[PDB]
């Protein structure tokens, strides 16, 4: 069980009732044969539900209507088998409040030569049915997604599935909260912004609760729970001397296992989906949360540093929509380059919290050091190296009017050379198209130094995620020109400024 | 002895060299008078200080290029003396970022018809030489504040004074520094925004600092300092009997002190002008700061509930611009309503901090009572009724893409019958034009719960304030009519949203 | 020697106070061993000078306000060596007058990838601290160049240079005065426009003298000072017969001379850098000045005919622009053209007034002729061939509510055959990326017949002005396709057309 099979999206089949009560038994027939065939051989990210002919208005009207009140109905995938008025469709696409895509298909793929009539012809016509309706959402100005090929066809398979992602997604971030342990980073710019904005936008909520909150719940936690934790520790993972029993900072372990289970119980209790903490606002505990933080991210919970609540909420959203997909996502953040020619690299990390789930060595490293920034003592982490292959960072800030999503599309690579006093987890990438271009773009349009990583994803699911909510997205990619970005970044400014 | 000492507004005259140079020795001589006379009589809230005459454009650009490096300088004031061709001023103008006004005046006030001569018209013509400057505001769209009218005109020397008011105001703001003491309440929407957006438009800066940081610095205090303030408490307040040396709530005033004293030395050291706090983050304190914070009020603090930074910033920025005013600025909120019919009455006050320069009597009542909401030990604060007679209220919000400035003219009077079992200080107020509109309107324009109540300050004074940061002013008062109210909002959208 | 000299760029270091005081040591340390390194090595047009840490946000706006105040500064380079929170900066930036680069460097080039520790991570990331100032710079729209590469990188050394460049030369052009001896020819429309805009814009002045004042200068010349000229023309020149002592034009080259010497005391006496005259307005003068501009212009002054003031103020910024690269920078105007396939060329002139600069010929010819146009005495001009390689033909226009940078990527090619009957000097050229596609996209773009041809100069270095002044960029160049071309004046149109 997956949030996936907490949703549904409903094929909806568009027809008039002109028609024959027969001929649209015969277009029943081909929805429910198509509809169950995707739903066991398609693999899409979750079930189709097949709903009655759209035949009139208010069947059309209902449809949507219903579709609004369900909560488990993330969107509607509308086939318009034969010509189906547009008209018939307004009043319920007014006030249609879930997302929409057109699966322009048809039936059959070969043309029947020798057999087509005006039977046939009156039964199965996609062809113009389809660019009526593709009329009245292109006249409304709604955000229609459409995808044409067979229904048969492997290819719109993958593309239909992938809509469907978003689709869920959608629906889950606008539940999604965020706990907040202190406010922002001082003097930070780029991790402030405007919570109500952003809820009336995506619909997370950003609340803050105090410090003091949490070290009460972790100062309630029992020995037993905290030695049982710090087992699973030693079975996950390898096990520094200085970590070990007997070892000089053992007692920083078992400390960061109970800030672990205090951060979790309070989190669950909330039901809260990502977080915040702030080393500037550590008051009553032991260590800056790092090792805790880390196993919470794995575990599906959105991160940020120093208060950084849209990348925190991000983390969480990418982490949802990359469910049944191969590969890590991460909170990360921009450390370090190694400037030389043909092969400018990037080291990205953080302070403490660096998401194993993008790890590739089995057992990562659990060892404790010293932190200076919080003045606080030496906190526990998961050191480790990062998997290899195409990547994306991505970051989403507030422009003040209005929300930019910028994707840089990258490419992991190994460790040239192994980092022995390096005690945090380490990312390592070519930035495309190269590094000088692809650090100037993400200047030039403002990009965040925090970001969220992931193999899982890529640049056609973030276009498709700011389609979605209607939001720029800015590309730095192998195709990325200065003269053309800084085009583009103008020519958005005025139509995104409305 | 006051902010206002520390700046000063340049008397900037402008000329030409058409007629010179001893038609210009006859401009300084003016000049010189006029200034003089001005200094000495006028009774301006600052200084003016005469600057050489500019009459090219070197020496144009020279002045406003000084008048930007010189941070005592908080404007400009151009007398356009003879005619002073625009273009001279435009090199200046463009670099200036110092407010301008225009005093459009006279040497003389009445005109010499038997001796007038083309010498006289040739050295008196501001009457087309300031168009011409008029002109080039308006060309550049600049705000350029224009008064006219005979420099020995008392009228006149109210308004230029009134401007320069402002003029010093917009400065003291760029300096202004808010503390936080925790985040906003959780859930509330009109208390958050864009701090980054508040520092580049208005220039004050707005950071969080931890509870326990603030925390250490009361627990530092010494009892014999905690002591000495109690002594003044009681020489400054009519101590109740609970309150009093053999009180069961005598160490609960005791705590109140301490609060208050390491509250002042953490803003002091800080070099902070306003503050806030939060009921949901008091870890570490004995009790909600109310007696504290009332005081901190009076002695010049800027300070707003529950995290309101906005209203906070404003709080000090009123009480700074009503310096030398007959005074009382106070953070406020609207409390509960008396309907009946000609006398629909507002009562506003605050779970605890209402500031003491509106009261009336010369010696509040230090009380000591239950405070459910924050959850902590019975807080001391002064209780009080407020002064009569016209007031504004005051509320400065976020749209999210610009700031409205909300205005209610209001008339506070004496309470018909006294409130015994209120354990708050009170202001009682009749809302122009009635209660129903006053009340249709705010919430239209989406006006706060928090604001800031004036007697020292005016809808003219507010006016002039939101002209200087170029926001939209809504103004609510006797000649408020609903149906106009909202075509301007609808107006001033399009305008402000450009 | 040159303007570069009364000008320095300020090498910024951002940073913060986390860490310090040793960590600040070690950054400062970088700094000055980085801009030792850049001024003695780098070959920047203009000397950088250190600039105290920018570490709190009172010691960034003293910079910021410094920096305006100071006539010499040009503006900042940036190095964000470690993380420095942007809203530091917010209200320095926000009064900055002169612009900005962020050179987004490294001290080291390589990864320290055995000894990399949190001290070094503590210590280098601009990788991060370099996108949280980018972030404010993006907010605030303000317009912030960003250059990335090692400091010791040269071809980052001439992208900071090219940046450097264009500093200088917004400071100069605000100090620009342009002459006008005469108006406008009549009935002309793209040499026309609005001065007032102009000056507000760019900041240069436009005002006219009328040709009178210049013949009472002219008339005042020694005569000894005049043959003095003259002997310097016969030192320089290749002197035709006519031109010779005993010559039959020998009278109207000492005239020419005549012109030369009041032209340029006006000139000197005026601190004018640029000029314009009209041939419909000579009165007084015995011939239109054409070896003396011709002179003027070699000696850098900026020139346009027919009052064209927007072409001469360009002309003399280009030259300016240009100071120490490989020369050539003139007036221009397309006189007449070449069809031939596979070898259309433009044959580029003026009535008398082409610089010399451009010339290839060490000693151009000095011949004296008929000229109708303007109706008065045959007057001396040099004669000459054009240098050969890759060129730029700028005009800048007024669009009536913005300006309009043309720029087309030129190729000067040698004459094919002589031009003995042509009196005037030439220039002659492939237009990229072909003749009629090239005239086509200027025309439709609105274009000038007057240009600013220029050896000196390329694209790159005019998509940065454009930047600079913002204004919309039309390139015209061997990537040019129309149907693009004109999307792209549709888009800039509602972008710049705000
Ligand atoms: O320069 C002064 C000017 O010439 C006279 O005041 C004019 O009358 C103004 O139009
Ligand atoms: O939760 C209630 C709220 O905290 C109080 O009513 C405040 O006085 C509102 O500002
Ligand atoms: O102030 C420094 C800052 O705390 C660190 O560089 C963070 O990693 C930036 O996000
Ligand atoms: O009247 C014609 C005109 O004056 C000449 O052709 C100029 O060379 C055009 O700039
Ligand atoms: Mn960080
Ligand atoms: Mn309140
Ligand atoms: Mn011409």
């Amino acid at each position: 069980m997956t949030i996936f099979d907490n949703y549904e999206v409903w094929f909806v089949i568009g027809s008039q009732h002109l028609y024959g009560p027969e001929t649209l038994r015969q277009v029943t027939q081909h929805a429910e044969h198509v509809v169950n065939a995707l739903n066991t051989e398609a693999k899409l990210p979750c079930k189709l539900v097949l709903k009655p002919l759209g035949t009139t208005p208010d069947e059309i009207t209902a449809i949507c209507r219903d579709a609004n009140y369900d909560d488990r109905c993330a969107g509607l995938v509308v086939w318009l088998h034969t010509f189906s008025p547009a008209k018939m469709w307004i009043n319920g696409l007014t006030m249609l409040n879930k997302p929409l895509l057109q699966f322009h298909t048809q039936f059959n793929a070969a043309l029947p030569w020798d057999s087509i009539d005006m039977d046939f012809m009156n039964l199965n016509q996609t062809a113009h049915g389809g660019r009526e309706f593709g009329f009245i959402g292109a006249r409304m100005r709604q955000q229609h997604a459409v995808v044409t090929g067979h229904w048969q066809d492997k290819q719109a398979h993958e593309r239909i599935g992938s809509w469907m992602r978003q689709a869920v997604s959608k629906q889950d971030t606008r539940h999604l909260k965020v706990c907040r342990f202190g406010d922002n980073m001082r003097e930070v710019a780029v991790t402030d912004g405007d919570k109500v904005a952003a809820q009336i936008k995506f619909g997370f909520s950003v609340n803050t609760w105090a410090v003091g909150d949490l070290v009460q719940v972790v100062n309630s936690i029992s020995d037993g729970d905290v030695n049982a934790l710090v087992d699973e520790y030693e079975s996950c993972y390898t096990m520094t001397p200085a970590t070990q029993i007997h070892g000089e900072k053992r007692q920083n372990v078992l400390e960061a296992a109970r800030i672990e289970l205090g951060m979790k119980r309070f989190l669950e209790q909330g039901g809260f989906h990502a977080f915040t903490t702030t080393f500037e606002d550590l008051h009553g505990l032991k260590q800056l949360p790092g090792l805790a933080v880390q196993r919470l991210m794995q575990q599906g919970y959105g991160f940020a540093g120093e208060g950084d609540w849209k990348t925190a909420a991000l983390l969480r959203i990418m982490k949802v929509m990359s469910t049944g997909l191969q590969g890590g996502t991460s909170f990360m953040e921009d450390y370090t380059y190694h400037f030389e020619k043909g092969n400018d690299l990037v080291l990205g990390s953080h302070m403490l919290e660096v998401c194993p789930s993008i790890a590739v060595e089995e057992k990562p490293i659990l060892d404790v050091q010293h932190l200076g920034i919080g003045g606080k003592d030496d906190p526990a982490r998961l050191i480790f190296n990062t998997q290899t292959g195409p990547a994306i960072v991505a970051s989403l800030i507030d422009l003040g009017d209005r929300y930019r999503l910028l994707v840089n599309c990258i490419d992991t690579v190994k460790t040239p050379h192994s980092l022995p006093k390096l005690p945090v987890a380490n990312a390592l990438w070519k930035a495309q198209p190269d590094l000088p271009t692809a650090s100037e773009a993400w200047i030039l349009a403002g990009g965040a130094h925090h970001t969220v990583f992931s193999h899982a994803l890529n640049l056609n699911d973030m276009r498709q995620f700011a389609e979605m909510h209607d939001i720029e997205i800015t590309v730095i990619d192998n195709d990325t020109r200065l003269p053309a970005f800084k085009d583009a970044l103008r020519w958005n400014e005025v139509y995104y400024g409305f």
